[PDB]
């Protein structure tokens, strides 16, 4: 097919043997499968377990395969934590390129979220566990902003949960140009991601992380509206006219004033008055601490 025009080095840091790996089912669309991995750990050569396997799709250009390679690159260079969806393995010799990455089995936020939503097939959340979600996301993004690595696109579809109920930030590796960035492409839920983008991202493609900040209100929104949909029924050109008259989105149904409060900080006019992650984590702290499961 003519894969490929290059050639991959090798890393044994990172190389994992192709036949050490039994791939699944189809998880997302570059696409993503469920795998089984064989001997992951060089300690433990028995056991399976349970990957995510990114790949390129047999339309795939030298540059989508550039932006693969980027995006490991980055992760091996990111490091390891708790609330991000970690870099495990990869196959990159002789055969097409494969990257082998955290699996989590109960898929992204949005439709967690929205799965236990109460009836009118799982159990309702309670506001400790709510306000736990945001705190767990808040703890990644401040791993991420500590490694100065800024996100770009921190939605809840971009947040996983694994079987044990843990939140991992998604995706903060991708190498995407922002300049051919099409304020009306949709997401495959139907949403704009322009709804989740700072002003001054939007109007002036800044990124900073005071923008992953502006981000992670609307996440936070998201999360105590149960996975709803930001500005629903407003199309681009009239978002940018409510973002430039300073409008924010009217505070949850079910949500304290604090957390409403922590919202529209995050959404302050000026960049610089926007609390960072290490506060927000340090506030979410105290307010899981004081949150009632009842
Ligand atoms: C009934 N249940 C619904 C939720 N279920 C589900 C659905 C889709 C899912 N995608 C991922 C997943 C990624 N899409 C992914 C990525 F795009 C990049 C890096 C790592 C990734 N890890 C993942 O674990 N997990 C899923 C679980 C399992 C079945
Ligand atoms: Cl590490
Ligand atoms: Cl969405």
């Amino acid at each position: 097919a003519g894969v490929s025009e290059y050639e991959l080095p090798e890393d044994p840091r990172w190389e994992l043997p192709r036949d050490r790996l039994v791939l699944g089912k189809p998880l997302g669309e570059g696409q993503v499968v469920l795998a089984e991995a064989i001997g992951l750990d060089k300690d433990k050569p028995n056991r399976v377990t349970k990957v995510a396997v990114k790949m390129l799709k047999s339309d795939a250009t030298e540059k989508d395969l550039s932006d693969l390679i980027s995006e490991m690159e980055m992760m091996k260079m990111i490091g390891k934590h708790k609330n991000i969806i970690n870099l495990l393995g990869a196959c990159t010799q002789d055969g097409p390129l494969y990257v082998i990455m955290e699996y989590a089995s109960k898929g992204n936020l949005r439709e967690y979220l929205q799965a236990r939503r109460p009836p009118g097939p799982e159990e309702q959340l309670s506001s400790k566990d709510l306000v736990s979600c945001a705190y767990q996301v808040a703890r990644g993004m401040e791993y991420l902003a500590s490694k100065k690595c800024i996100h770009r696109d921190l939605a809840a579809r971009n947040v996983l949960v694994t079987e044990d109920n843990v939140m991992k930030i998604a995706d903060f590796g991708l190498a995407r140009d922002i300049h051919h960035i099409d304020y009306y492409k949709k997401t495959t839920n139907g949403r704009l991601p322009v709804k989740w983008m700072a002003p001054e991202a939007l109007f002036d493609r800044i990124y900073t992380h005071q923008s992953d900040v502006w981000s992670f209100g609307v996440l936070l929104w998201e999360i105590f509206t149960l996975g709803g949909s930001p500005y629903p029924g407003v199309p681009v050109e009239e978002l940018f006219k409510l973002l430039k008259e300073g409008h924010r989105m009217d505070k949850p149904s079910n949500c304290t004033n604090e957390l409403y409060m922590m919202m529209r900080d995050c959404w302050h006019a000026v960049p610089s008055q926007r609390p960072t992650f290490k506060q927000l984590v340090e506030d979410l702290d105290r307010i899981v601490a004081l949150t009632s499961n009842q």
